[PDB]
């Protein structure tokens, strides 16, 4: 298994907010390549990250960061003038530190986790347009020797819906059995969700793998997150099941019932699932 | 009360899904002795359980579980032709595994934990229906040297419930001061609950109890969960309070008030609960 | 410093009291009951008698979380620990220390963010009381735990922050570098979401990791519900410098409608930039 290097460089990336098909808004590393959810920053811990971002929209719009250091000018908010007006540019800096012994004698918690950036400033002040319309995205740090995936994937419960889909539309991620997996798992909006995963678990933690069997952490399948919540977890696609189309939900009846699913569908080396209809 | 063994055995058993009184279903052992929750099934990691399953209603039924290992054929979903027609008998079959290293030099998690079983199919395909009216029970799986209880109570929070109780009606669980006594919590239907222990105190990780020193689990006595949670612990029986008719409830303040609350009966030694009056309860 | 070992018999007086408008409150004298109420803070082993008043016109009662106490220190009607209107009593709350227990497994100690709120006015579960601002924090601490600069105490108590009117905070100050204490609990019907802009700190008991054996996840955004406390400790603009520091309920209508506050971290100079 391959591990993240240690951290420490200066990046830059450039982000566009662009308005997407039937008044969706997304952001995008290039313009006329906006998404929901936006796309994957992964930085290592002591990385540092120049976003040079552009506002293509007619409202106002900004970056609000979660977990990483900024400045109070990073800050995305119309209270710290950070917010870009209609057509405007801006660079926001994001920063990451790794952990070690303070001072005091207390140990300072490391960057390294699952994190999200979003808007804050379309239809309020706290984003709550921005948000709804799909102004968010994933952003993982990772730590000196965190096992990397495979792949990752998004998942974004957002009001009653994931990654802004029509309700019963995944989406559906694929891999072969075996594979390593990384679900990235953030929620938005108004609603608390709980997040389910059939065939599979993993270790309510930093990393959602433990650290050995001194580890006492819960291990769960299934998660209550609230606005604004994000974990990640770590799995082998298949792991003593087999493959098969195994579906991940929202747990709480009603959203399953009207929606709020999806299938990680794990396929056996010759590509087949058993069982499913494709 | 003991270590649980290394587990490793093929277990059987025999499920059956049953209407009860008052519109109800649960699952049994054996016919004319559903229940709800349904019956609490024990294994140690390693075991695998086939669970023989009979329904006897007049729509299709399953079986899903959490956190144990199943194959796709036992996923309990319609979506996987894994519900079981009227009338009908499917043999679902659960594995479980201990933790250790991975090839990759990575920990791989144990089956041991707190975790469930409940319909996926009756009234929609997630099984509102059948979870709403009562089909749903505890799986505890543990890893060989868990601490083993003097008794172990279920207590689903389901909807605006407690073991779909009608409001104010308990249940209420009886020890005597000492007893090691086990919890499992689970949470079922549309709502967030917050579950609330008088008296008492556990720790939030996989057993409920602290490894010892090195833990840094929060030590808590109320916890918010939602549809499908499942966490469990284990307390001493009124351990530095004493005896008494100790409270637990849903905190949500409209929730406690619309019955969702029971009694932790804790007795001395001679029985006594000094001051109960469940008049004034 | 650090915390001692605990161990002290302590004692402290409570009133119960109506304020303005409805609002009903905690204080340690008559006339200055706050919202939340007075934090009470002791170490693992020491003993709290509370001498207790009501002078309210309805029945009162206090009920803690998390700490030892007999049956007859509950706070509640139905356990018969409530207090008659203009009626004392004594609630007595006892802490003890970890260790191992006869049956060779580790007790867990009494440490800890807690805190004690009403359970008789309006119903028998407090709902009029904490409603109207019968709540109050409680942090049990360990021996050799950090102690902080200032301690600050933030409830979500429904759609309001501390009872107070949308859109006004409440502030608190501090300087870059100071070691400070957030006690969060939450009460009353919604579920929350906690955030806090430009720090983040461990989902454990003391919200700092223990070393770097410890995998706790690290937080900035936390859901929370009724009766839930936790805290934490984080120094002041670390590793992102001074400014108004954004803090609310993450859930979106209830920033909007104002569950929002500001962590106003100064320069050493006093002044806060931006602001
Ligand atoms: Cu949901
Ligand atoms: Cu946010
Ligand atoms: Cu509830
Ligand atoms: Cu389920
Ligand atoms: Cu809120
Ligand atoms: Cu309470």
């Amino acid at each position: 298994a391959g591990a993240a290097p240690a951290g420490g460089e200066v990046r830059r990336v450039t982000l566009y907010a662009e308005r997407l098909a039937g008044g969706q808004l997304g952001y995008g590393l290039e313009k006329g390549k906006a998404s929901i959810p936006g796309p994957l920053i992964e930085l290592n811990e002591g990385d540092t990250l120049h976003v040079e971002f552009e506002n293509t929209l007619d409202v106002p719009v900004s970056l609000h960061v979660h977990g990483l250091d900024y400045e109070i000018s990073s800050d995305g908010t119309k209270q710290n003038k950070s917010h870009v007006e209609p057509g405007g540019t801006r660079t926001y800096t994001w920063r990451t530190h790794e952990p070690g012994r303070r001072a005091d004698g207390t140990w300072r918690a490391g960057s390294a986790g699952y994190w999200h950036y979003h808007d804050h400033v379309v239809g309020t002040e706290h984003g709550t347009g921005g948000i709804r319309n799909g102004l968010y995205g994933p952003v993982i740090v990772r730590r000196k020797g965190d096992v990397l995936p495979d792949a990752t994937h998004t998942i974004v419960f957002n009001d009653m819906t994931i990654n802004n889909r029509p309700a019963h539309t995944g989406p559906n991620f694929e891999a072969t059995v075996g594979d390593r997996v990384e679900i990235v798992m953030i929620t938005h909006g108004e609603y608390y969700h709980t997040f389910h995963m059939h065939g599979h678990r993993w270790a309510d933690n930093r990393t959602g793998m433990l650290t050995g069997p001194d580890d006492p952490s819960q291990v769960i399948d299934n998660k209550i997150c609230g606005p604004a919540d994000s974990f990640g977890f770590q799995i082998i696609a298949g792991e003593g099941v087999g493959a098969g189309a195994w579906m991940y939900h929202c747990h709480v009846q009603s959203h399953s019932d009207m929606g709020m699913v999806g299938l990680f569908l794990v396929k056996k080396p010759d590509g087949t699932i058993p069982g499913y209809d494709p």
